[PDB]
C-alpha cells in the first residue's frame, strides 16, 4: 500500500509563520488529500494536494491563526484523503500560543556613587529577535525605599531603542534601585554606595580552588597601589580552618578550635610575600572541620603605618577529573557501526591530551573492553560493531581507570566523574542503515556546512532498480526551517555509498538545531537518525566595534570604527574594564539575549502531549518528532506498538567613558574620533544596534588600552593658611621594561616660596617597576587658588642609566600635572549686606550706602560688589542652590533648597517670564531636593528631622513637606504614595477637637516662630493644607478650623496673631481676619516708610543699614505680608501697605537671596513671590546711576528682557560712600555686599565655648600625629533651651578626623548626625541646655604642614545666627 506522512510543529506561535509538510509514497493518482486546521472560530484548509506517480514531498507555509483564549488555544489538525473507493480521516491536537516578548534593560554601569548621572536603555524584542517599536505606557524609577522618584509617560522608541537618563542627588539614598517598564512587569536593578576609597589593594594571586591531594600550597599575597606600583610593608597572614558548625546539641560539648597556620613576612620589590602552607596542619578529611580554608592577610605600610586587609575563602574539592559523551545519541542501529567520541578533562577542565581512557561495554552477550587515547582537543573517538549485540540494550561507561579506588571510609574520597550512556535500539522492520556524520566544535553561523550521510540499502526491502527517495528535515527552536529530498538511483552508486548535504546555519536556527533524515520502504518500514548541532549564538545584524589604534596615550585622539547594517541605529557603551569585571552579571551578551526566551523547549506541550492510553485497571520514528517539537500524522510503520503492563575586591568604578547613540549610514560603516581619557586603565567597549531590516545585533567586547609610559602622583594638602609651610610630595613611576632618565621640574612661580632653591635640579635614573620620590618645602605666600605645575619628562641622556643608555620612547615624553591648592586667609570671613528697593515712579529715587571698615582687618580679604536686578526675587533666582550658606543636612534644612524654588516658578509662570532654559534648570533642582528629603521619610509615611535616627515622625515637618510636594506636582513628578502616606499618618494624629498633637514637638520656639500651646501647630497644619489647594470642606481643614475659632478669641502672642491672620485669609472668614489684622496694626513698628513687626523690644530708632536679620522678625513680617496678599481683590491702599512691608523684608537679604536660616528664608521668599506675582509690571527702561568719591561711576540698564539677569560688578575703589540714583519707570532691586576677614572675637554672650587638647607625642617626628580634641559647650542665653545646634569644627591645615570619628560621637549625648566636610566637621546636637556638654574625638595628620595657624571652633543656634560663640585652638607642640 502507498504511504503518506503529514508533519507540522506541535507549538504554533501567533506572530510566527509555520510550515506543514506532506510526504507521499507513490500510488495516489486517484486519491486527493486535504489537511485542515480546525479551531473554535474557523476551519482553515491548510494543504490541499493530490498524489503523483512518484514520491514527492510537498510542503506549504501558512500564517498561524489567532488563539481564541487570547493567550493560548488547543486546535485540531485534521488530515482527510478522499478517492474513488478510499475514504479515511485522522485528527491530532496542536497548541497555538502567543509569542513572548523579551525586554531587556541595560544600565551604563551596575554600581554608581551618588551624584553620578545614570544612563540606561530599554528595547523590547520578540523571539525572532526583531525590535518592537510600540509605545510604553509607563517607565518609572524606584529608590531603595521604593518611592517613585521619576517617571516618563508614553515613551516612543527610536528604532526600538529608548534612551533615558537620570541625575542622582549628591547624597542620594543608598542601596538598590529599580527601573520599571510597562506597569512593573519587566524590570532591572542597580546599586548605589560610596566608594573609590582604597589607596592600595591587597591581592591574593595564587589562591584558587584546592584539592586534598596537595601536600602544601603557596599562598601568594601581592600588595600594589591603585595606580599599580608596588608597596613596601610588613605582611601578616592568618590561614585557618574553622570547626564545622553542627546542628546537634549535647551537654558539655564545645566547638573545636580553629586549626590555623599564621605566617608573617615582608614584600619584595614586586610587592609580594609568598610562603608554602603544609596541608598536614588542617584536617583534610574529618566532618568535624569545614571544607574551606580562610586566609586573612593584613599589611601595614613601611613608614606610614597605613594598614589594609584582605580575605579570600578557598573551598577544597576532591574531584580530579571529568568525562562526558559528546557527538552521541541515546539510540543505535543494529548490525551497523555506532561511532562516537569521549571528551576527557582534568580537575581544571583542561583537555587531557594522549590520555589513556577505558571504554567499558555492558551487554547481554558479555562485558567487553576497549582502550582509547585522546587527541589535542581532549577527544577520544571510538567505533563499535553492533553486529554481535543481537539487537539488545547496551549500557556504555567511560572510565579513567579500570580497578576501583581503595580509600579509608572515614576519609573524604577523590573520585573520577565517569560518563554513562544508555542505548535503546531503533526498531526497524527493514535491514537497511542511515547514519549521519556530526560536525566538530560550536559551528560558525552563516557559513555553509557540508554534512556527510552514510547509507546502506538491503535488497530485501527495495528492488535494486527502484529509485530511493530520502526525505530530510531541519528543525530550529521547535519550528520547521528547511526541508528537501535527495533522490538516489540504485544503479549509479550501487547498494553501498554516501551523499552530502549543503547546510547553512542562520540565527533562526537554534543554538541547538535538529536534523532528522528518514526514508520509507514499500514494506512500510522506516529507518531514521537524529543529530543535534552546536551553533554560535548569532544575529542577522552584523555589528562590529573597533578602535584605531587599539593602544593610545591618555589625552590623545583615537578613531572608533563602528559597523552594522545600513539604516541601523547603534547604542555604544564604553566602560572601565573594572566595571565589567566586578559584576559579570547579565551584562548584554549573546547568551543573555537568547537567555530571555525559552528556546530549550523542544518537546510536546502538556496540553497536546500525546500519551499512550493503557487500560490500567486496579525509541522509534514517533519519538524523534516528539523530541523536536513536531507533531506527526502517518500510516506507515512509524511507532512501536504500545506494551502496557506497568562580586570581588578587584578595582574601582570610574567614569563610563562613552554612551551615545549612533546611526549607521548607507555605507554600513561609521568612524568618529574620541579623546582618550587621562586615567591609565584598559577600557572595554561594546555596541548593540537595531535595524527594522535586519533585527537586533550585538558586537564583540573590544578593548582600548590607555597606556602612558610613566605616571606621576601629587600628594598635596587641600587647604593651607598663609605663612605655613607644607610638604608637596611628588612620586614618579616607571611602567616600562627599560631604565629611563627622568628629570622632574617644579615650575617656578612668584606665588609661593621654595626652601629647596637651587638644590631641586638633578636627573635621577629610574629602572623597571621602580619609583623615585620628590619632595618640596613650600612656604605659602599668595592667597587664593595657586596652581602647582610639575613637568616631569624623559631626557635623551647618555649617562649610565641602568648599565646601558637611558631609554627614550617615541611617544609620551613629557607628563605635566597641575593641581591647585587653596591658601585661605587667617580668621573668619565676615559679610555685610545693605539691600535696597528703589522704585523710580518717573522721578529720580536715591539712597546712600557708606562702606565703613573696622580696624583689625586681616590683609587682602577686602572685596565688595553691587548686585542689580529688575526683579525683587532675582537675587534668589541666581542662587536657588545657595540660598543660605549653612549645612542643610536635616529633614527641614534640606527644604531650604526645595520650597523657594516652587514659589519662584509659580511667580514666573503667572507672570509669564518662565523660559524653557529657566524651567529646565529649576526642574532639575527640585529633583535633587526630592531625593534628599526622602531619606527623612519614615516607614509610616511621616517625616522627621533626621529620618529613622529619630524614633518617630514630626507633626510640623510632615505638614511642611506635604505642603511642598503637592505644589511640586505642577512642575516635576512626585509619587502620590508619599503624599497619601503623609496624609494617612497625619489624619491619625488629628486630635478630637480638630487640633493636631505635636508628635516630635512643634519644633523650636524660634524655628516654629512660636510656642504657647498645641493650637500653634493647629494653625500651621491647616495653613499648609489650604496652600496645597485643599477644600474648606476637607475633614482635616474643617475640624482644624473648628479648633481655631474659640482660641482666636483670647490670643495674645504676636506671632500667633500673624499666623492666624494668614489662615483665615485662606479660609475666607474675613470677619476674623480683620479682627486679627487690626491687632497687628496696633503692634506694627514703622521705621521710615518701612512697616514690620517684632517680638523683640523696640530699638531706639536707628536701624543699621547693614543686615542684622532677626530670624524671629523676618519670618514674622512675611506672615503678615502673606495675610495681606490673600484678599482676592486689592485696593491701592492695601497694595501700598504691602509695599511698605516690602521695603523692610527686601532690606534684610544676604548676598544670595536668602536671610538667616531655614523657615525665614522660605517664608519670606514665599511672601515676596506672592507680592511680585501681584505687583508685576513689565519695566520699560530703568537707568541706574552709581557714584563714588575717587572718580568711579557705573550705569546699568534694566528692560523687560533682562529683568531676571544677574548683573554684578565689583568696586575697584576702596571702601567709601556710594549713592544710588534710580531713574525711569519700574522697580529695580539693588544690593550692596561687603566682605572682610577679622580675627574671631571670643564672644560668650549666648553660648559658652572652650576646647581642651589631648596629649600628642610631640617628641615623635616619624609618627602620623594624632590630636585628641575635647570640646565643652553650654547655652547661657536668655531662654531655657536653645534650638538645634551646630558645632562647626574647622580643621587644622593637614589634619583630618580619624576612622570611627562618626561612630564615636553618635553614641555620645544629644548627637543626631555627624558630618565630615572638606576642611570643616559639622556636628548636629538636638538642643543645648544650660548644662555643660562635653564632646571628644581624635584627629590625625595626613599631610605635614608646619607653622600652623589657628583654626576656628564655632558653636551657634541654627535658627538664630545672632546667638553664637567663637573660639580658636592651636598646635600645642608649636
Ligand atoms: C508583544 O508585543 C506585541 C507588539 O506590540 C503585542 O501586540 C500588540 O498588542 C496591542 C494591544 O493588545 C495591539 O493593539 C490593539 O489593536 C486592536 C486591533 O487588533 C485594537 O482593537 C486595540 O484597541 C489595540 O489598540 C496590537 O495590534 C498588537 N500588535 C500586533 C502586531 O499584533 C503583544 O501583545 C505582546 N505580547 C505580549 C505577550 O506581551
Ligand atoms: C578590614 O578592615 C576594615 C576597616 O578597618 C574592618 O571594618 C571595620 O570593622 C569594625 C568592627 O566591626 C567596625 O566598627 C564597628 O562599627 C559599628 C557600627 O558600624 C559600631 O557599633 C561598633 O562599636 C564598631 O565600632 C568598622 O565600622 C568597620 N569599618 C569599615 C570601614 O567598614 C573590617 O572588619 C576588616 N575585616 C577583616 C576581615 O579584618
Ligand atoms: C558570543 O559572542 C562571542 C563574541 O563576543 C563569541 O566569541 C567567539 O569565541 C570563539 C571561541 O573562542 C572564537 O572562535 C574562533 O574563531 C576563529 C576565526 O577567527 C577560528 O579559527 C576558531 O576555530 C574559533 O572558531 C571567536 O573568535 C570569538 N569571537 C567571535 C566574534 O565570534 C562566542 O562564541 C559567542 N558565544 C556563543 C555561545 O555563540
Ligand atoms: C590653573 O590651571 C587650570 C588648568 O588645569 C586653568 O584652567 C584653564 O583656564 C583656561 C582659560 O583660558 C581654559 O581655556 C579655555 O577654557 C574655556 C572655558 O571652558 C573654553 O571655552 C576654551 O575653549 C579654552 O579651553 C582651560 O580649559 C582651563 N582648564 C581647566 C582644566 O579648567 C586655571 O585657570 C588655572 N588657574 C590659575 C589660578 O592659574
Ligand atoms: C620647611 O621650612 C620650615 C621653615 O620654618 C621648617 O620649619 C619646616 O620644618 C620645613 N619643612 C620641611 C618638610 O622641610
Ligand atoms: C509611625 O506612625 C505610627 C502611627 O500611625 C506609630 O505607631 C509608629 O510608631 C510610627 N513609626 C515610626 C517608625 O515613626
Amino acid at each position: 500500500l502507498p504511504n503518506y506522512l503529514v508533519t507540522l510543529p506541535a507549538r504554533l506561535n501567533f506572530p510566527s509563520v509555520q510550515k506543514v509538510c506532506l510526504d507521499l509514497s507513490p500510488g495516489y493518482s486517484d486519491v486527493k488529500f486535504t489537511v485542515t486546521l480546525e479551531t473554535k472560530d474557523k476551519t482553515q484548509k491548510l494543504l490541499e494536494y493530490s498524489g503523483l506517480k512518484k514520491r514527492h514531498l510537498h510542503c506549504i507555509s501558512f500564517l498561524v491563526p489567532p488563539p481564541a483564549g487570547g493567550t493560548e488555544e488547543v486546535a485540531t489538525i485534521r488530515v482527510s484523503g478522499v478517492g474513488n473507493n478510499i475514504s479515511f480521516e485522522e485528527k491530532k491536537k496542536v497548541l497555538i500560543q502567543r509569542q513572548g516578548n523579551g525586554t531587556f534593560v541595560q544600565t551604563d554601569k551596575p554600581l554608581y556613587t551618588p551624584g553620578q548621572q545614570v544612563y540606561f536603555r530599554i528595547v523590547t524584542m520578540d523571539s525572532n529577535f526583531v525590535p518592537v517599536n510600540d509605545k510604553y505606557s509607563m517607565v518609572e524609577l524606584q529608590d531603595p525605599n521604593s518611592n517613585r522618584i521619576a517617571q516618563w509617560l508614553e515613551v516612543v522608541p527610536e528604532q526600538g531603542i529608548v534612551d533615558l537618563s537620570f541625575q542622582l542627588a549628591p547624597e542620594a539614598m543608598l542601596g538598590t534601585y529599580t527601573v520599571a517598564v510597562a506597569e512593573g512587569k519587566t524590570f532591572g536593578t542597580f546599586s548605589v554606595e560610596e566608594y573609590v576609597l582604597p589607596k592600595f589593594k591587597v591581592e591574593v594571586v595564587e589562591p584558587k580552588e584546592l584539592s586534598t591531594v596537595q601536600e602544601s600550597f603557596l599562598v601568594k599575597i601581592c600588595c600594589r597601589y591603585t595606580y599599580g606600583k608596588p608597596m613596601l610593608g610588613a605582611v601578616q597572614v592568618s590561614v585557618c580552618q574553622k570547626a564545622n558548625t553542627y546542628w546537634y546539641r549535647e551537654v558539655e560539648r564545645e566547638q573545636l578550635p580553629d586549626k590555623c597556620r599564621n605566617l608573617s613576612g615582608q614584600t619584595d620589590k614586586t610587592g609580594c610575600f609568598s610562603a608554602p602552607v603544609d596541608m598536614a596542619t588542617f584536617d583534610l578529611i574529618g566532618y568535624a572541620y569545614s571544607h574551606q580554608i580562610n586566609i586573612v592577610a593584613t599589611v601595614v605600610e613601611e613608614g606610614t603605618g597605613v594598614e589594609a586587609n584582605a580575605t579570600q575563602n578557598i573551598y577544597i574539592s576532591p574531584q580530579m577529573g571529568s568525562m562526558t559523551f559528546e557527538d552521541t545519541s541515546n539510540f543505535y542501529h543494529p548490525n551497523f557501526p555506532f561511532s562516537g567520541k569521549i571528551r576527557v578533562r582534568g580537575h581544571d577542565d583542561s583537555f587531557l591530551k594522549n590520555h589513556l581512557v577505558f571504554l567499558v561495554i555492558y551487554g547481554t552477550n558479555g562485558t567487553f573492553n576497549q582502550t582509547l587515547v585522546t587527541d589535542n582537543n581532549g577527544l577520544a573517538p571510538f567505533t563499535l560493531e553492533t553486529s554481535g549485540w543481537n539487537g539488545t540494550d547496551v549500557s556504555l561507561e567511560g572510565k579513567f581507570q579500570m580497578e576501583d579506588l581503595v580509600y579509608n571510609p572515614e576519609q573524604v574520597p577523590r573520585y573520577y566523574q565517569n560518563a554513562y550512556l544508555h542505548l535503546r535500539p531503533f526498531y526497524s522492520t527493514t535491514r537497511s542503515f542511515l547514519g549521519i556524520h556530526r560536525l566538530n566544535g560550536p559551528l560558525k553561523c552563516g557559513q555553509p556546512q557540508e554534512v556527510l550521510v552514510d547509507y546502506y540499502i538491503d535488497p530485501a526491502d527495495a528492488s535494486p532498480d527502484q529509485e530511493i527517495s530520502f526525505s530530510y528535515y531541519l528543525i530550529g527552536k521547535g519550528s520547521l526551517v528547511m526541508e528537501g529530498q535527495k533522490h538516489l538511483n540504485s544503479k549509479k552508486k550501487g547498494l553501498k555509498a554516501s551523499f552530502s548535504l549543503s547546510l547553512t546555519f542562520t540565527s533562526r536556527l537554534a543554538p541547538d538545531p535538529s536534523l532528522v533524515i528518514y526514508a520509507i520502504f514499500p514494506s512500510g518500514g522506516v529507518v531514521a537518525d537524529k543529530i543535534q548541532f552546536s551553533v554560535e549564538m548569532c544575529f542577522d545584524n552584523q555589528v562590529s566595534l573597533g578602535f584605531s589604534p587599539s593602544q593610545q596615550l591618555p589625552g590623545a585622539e583615537v578613531e572608533l570604527q563602528l559597523q552594522a547594517a545600513p539604516g541601523s541605529l547603534c547604542a555604544l557603551r564604553a566602560v572601565d574594564e573594572s566595571v565589567l569585571l566586578l559584576r559579570p552579571d547579565r551584562e548584554l551578551s549573546n547568551r543573555s539575549v537568547y537567555g530571555m526566551f525559552p528556546f530549550w523547549y523542544g518537546h510536546y506541550p502538556y496540553q497536546v502531549a500525546e500519551y499512550d492510553q493503557c487500560p490500567v485497571s486496579g525509541t522509534d520514528l514517533f519519538s524523534f518528532f516528539r523530541d523536536v517539537g513536531l507533531k506527526i500524522l502517518s500510516n506507515a510503520k512509524i511507532k512501536k506498538p504500545v506494551d502496557c503492563s506497568h562580586s570581588q575586591v578587584r578595582q574601582y568604578f570610574p567614569e563610563t567613558w562613552l554612551w551615545d547613540l549612533f546611526p549607521i549610514g548607507n555605507s554600513g560603516k561609521e568612524a568618529v574620533h574620541v579623546t582618550v581619557p587621562d586615567a591609565i586603565t584598559e577600557w572595554k567597549a561594546m555596541s548593540f544596534c537595531t535595524s527594522q531590516s535586519r533585527g537586533f545585533g550585538l558586537s564583540p567586547t573590544v578593548g582600548l588600552t590607555a597606556f602612558k609610559p610613566f605616571f606621576v602622583d601629587l600628594t598635596l594638602p587641600y587647604s593651607v593658611v598663609r605663612g605655613e609651610s607644607f610638604r608637596l610630595t611628588a612620586t614618579i613611576f616607571n611602567y616600562l621594561k627599560d631604565c629611563i632618565r627622568v628629570q622632574t621640574d617644579l615650575a617656578k612661580s612668584h606665588e609661593y616660596q621654595l626652601e629647596s632653591w637651587a638644590d631641586s635640579q638633578t636627573s635621577s635614573c629610574l629602572c623597571a617597576d621602580d619609583a623615585k620620590t620628590h619632595h618640596w618645602n613650600i612656604t605659602a605666600v599668595k592667597l587664593g587658588h595657586i596652581n602647582f605645575t610639575i613637568s616631569t619628562k624623559i631626557l635623551d641622556s647618555n649617562e649610565p642609566c641602568g648599565g646601558q643608555k637611558g631609554f627614550v620612547p617615541q611617544k609620551g615624553r613629557s607628563d605635566t600635572l597641575i593641581k591647585p591648592v587653596l591658601v585661605k586667609p587667617e580668621g573668619v570671613l565676615v559679610e555685610k549686606t545693605h539691600s535696597s528697593l528703589l522704585c523710580p515712579k518717573g522721578k529720580v529715587a536715591s539712597e546712600s550706602v557708606s562702606l565703613e571698615l573696622p580696624v583689625d582687618i586681616v590683609p587682602d580679604s577686602t572685596k565688595a560688589y553691587v548686585t542689580v536686578l529688575g526683579d525683587i526675587m532675582g537675587t534668589a533666582l541666581q542662587n536657588l542652590d545657595g540660598l543660605v550658606q549653612m549645612p542643610s543636612g536635616c529633614g527641614e534644612q534640606n527644604m531650604v533648597l526645595f520650597a523657594p524654588i516652587i514659589y519662584v516658578l509659580q511667580y514666573l509662570e503667572k507672570a509669564g517670564l518662565l523660559t524653557e532654559e529657566i524651567r529646565s534648570r529649576a526642574v532639575g533642582f527640585l529633583e535633587i531636593g526630592y531625593q534628599k528629603e526622602l531619606m527623612y521619610k519614615h516607614s509610616n509615611g511621616s517625616y522627621s528631622a533626621f529620618g529613622e535616627r529619630d524614633g518617630n515622625g514630626n507633626t510640623w515637618l510632615t505638614a511642611f513637606v506635604t505642603k511642598c510636594f503637592g505644589q511640586a506636582q505642577k512642575f516635576i513628578f512626585i509619587d502620590p504614595k508619599n503624599i497619601q502616606d503623609a496624609l494617612k499618618w497625619m489624619a491619625g494624629n488629628q486630635l478630637p477637637s480638630g487640633c493636631y498633637a505635636n508628635v516630635g514637638n512643634l519644633l523650636h520656639t524660634a524655628m516654629k516662630g512660636g510656642v504657647d500651646d498645641e493650637v500653634s501647630l493647629t494653625a500651621y497644619v491647616t495653613a499648609a493644607l489650604l496652600e496645597m489647594g485643599k477644600d474648606v470642606d476637607d475633614p482635616m481643614v474643617s475640624q482644624g478650623l473648628r479648633c481655631l475659632k474659640n482660641s482666636a478669641t483670647s490670643t495674645t502672642n504676636l506671632y500667633t496673631q500673624a499666623l492666624l491672620a494668614y489662615i483665615f485669609s485662606l479660609a475666607g472668614e474675613m470677619d476674623i481676619r480683620n479682627i486679627l489684622l487690626k491687632q497687628l496694626d496696633q503692634q506694627a513698628i514703622i521705621s521710615g516708610e518701612s512697616i514690620y513687626w517684632s517680638q523683640k523690644p523696640t530699638p531706639s530708632s536707628n536701624a543699621s543699614p547693614w543686615s542684622e536679620p532677626a530670624a524671629v522678625d523676618v519670618e514674622l513680617t512675611a506672615y503678615a505680608l502673606l495675610a495681606q496678599l490673600t484678599k482676592p481683590s486689592l485696593t491701592q491702599k492695601e497694595i501700598a501697605k504691602a509695599t511698605s512691608i516690602v521695603a523692610w523684608l527686601a532690606k534684610q537679604h544676604n548676598a544670595y537671596g536668602g536671610f538667616s536660616s531655614t523657615q525665614d528664608t522660605v517664608v519670606a521668599l514665599q511672601a515676596l513671590a506672592k507680592y511680585a506675582t501681584t505687583a508685576y509690571m513689565p519695566s520699560e527702561e530703568i537707568n541706574l546711576v552709581v557714584k563714588s568719591t575717587e572718580n568711579f561711576q557705573r550705569t546699568f540698564n534694566i528692560q523687560s528682557v533682562n529683568r531676571l539677569v544677574f548683573q554684578q560688578d565689583t568696586l575697584p575703589n576702596v571702601p567709601g560712600m556710594y549713592t544710588l540714583e534710580a531713574s525711569g519707570q519700574g522697580c529695580v532691586y539693588v544690593q550692596t555686599v561687603l566682605r572682610y576677614n577679622i580675627l574671631p572675637p571670643t564672644n560668650m554672650k549666648t553660648f559658652s565655648l572652650s576646647v581642651e587638647i589631648g596629649k600628642a607625642r610631640c617628641e615623635q617626628p616619624t609618627s602620623p600625629r594624632s590630636l585628641t580634641l575635647t570640646i565643652h559647650t553650654s547655652y547661657v542665653g536668655s531662654r531655657s533651651s536653645s534650638n538645634m545646634a551646630i558645632v562647626e569644627v574647622k580643621m587644622l591645615s593637614g589634619f583630618s578626623p580619624m576612622e570611627g570619628t562618626n561612630q564615636l560621637l553618635l553614641q555620645q549625648p544629644l548627637v543626631k548626625k555627624v558630618e565630615f566636610g572638606t576642611d570643616t566637621l559639622n556636628i548636629y546636637l538636638d538642643e543645648l541646655i544650660k548644662n555643660t556638654q562635653t564632646y571628644t574625638f581624635t584627629i590625625s595628620q595626613s599631610v605635614l604642614v608646619t607653622n600652623l595657624k589657628p583654626a576656628t571652633i564655632k558653636v551657634y543656634d541654627y535658627y538664630l545666627p545672632d546667638e553664637q560663640a567663637t573660639i580658636q585652638y592651636s598646635d600645642p607642640c608649636e
